[PDB]
């Protein structure tokens, strides 16, 4: 089945940000690397923790398989590489949920996928701020293309 | 048998480098993937080629056999998967002859494992640098302990 490519992880990571240092993000969870809460090596991520890129990596392929799971459920047609990685980061983003009911996966189910790269750019409000995630969603929306 | 880890391709695709389109390489080469100079599903790489990181993956694994074949023809004593991929990344850069001779497989086959972990910081010089693969055999050497 299809996995997430290094140019992939490389622009989830620019996308997402990536903290080598152990941090409580704004609801209060210890958090490190890309955006992983559970466990590292056994342990929980806790003050004082410091991984490597190369660990974050990891830990962000193991958090990524929801994301690639949902795209083998709910995607029957074909994806190229660069259109693959872009769903790994709108959907490590929005939610499974989100995506399943999206106009994205409408439209590439049904191989319009120029009108599924546009529907990225609907993705584009957060909080109280209707077009926060635009410029993301356009970036994707490129790679998508590519 | 024991063979590379999907822990082990990523780490050793991080350091290599994956290319997904077909390329020249430095030596005038076809290649494509990690490496892979190979034919791809009966034609040879060449200009035009695309591949997904799936295939990259594959193809890798593949590529690999003369790798794990050299390490369960010169290894004789125990590995766990984390030395193993460590010792895959090493061997794919420097060569099977290279490894033969080391220091890091002696040190390995008189169980000294710190000792060899240590031997992998030896194969540092590439061309007129003679650290230049030095932090590549530091992140190799920290898997290899982990
Ligand atoms: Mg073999
Ligand atoms: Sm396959
Ligand atoms: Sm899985
Ligand atoms: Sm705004």
């Amino acid at each position: 089945m299809m996995q997430i490519s290094s140019n992939g992880i490389t622009r989830l990571k620019r996308e997402e940000g990536e903290r080598l240092k152990a941090y409580s993000d704004s609801r209060g969870i210890p958090t490190i690397g890309v955006g992983h809460t559970g466990k590292v090596d056994g342990n929980s991520v806790a003050s004082g923790m410091t991984i490597t890129a190369e660990k974050s990596s990891e830990l962000l392929k193991e958090d990524l398989q929801w994301v690639e799971d949902a795209i083998s459920s709910l995607v029957r047609v074909p994806l190229n590489q660069n259109q693959y990685d872009a769903m790994c980061s709108l959907i490590f983003n929005i939610g499974k949920s989100a995506f399943a009911g999206s106009t994205v996966l409408r439209q590439l189910n049904l191989k319009n996928y120029q009108a599924a790269a546009d529907a990225f750019l609907l993705w584009k409000k957060a909080g109280k701020d209707p077009d926060i995630l635009l410029p993301r969603r356009r970036r994707e929306r490129a790679l998508f293309l590519s």
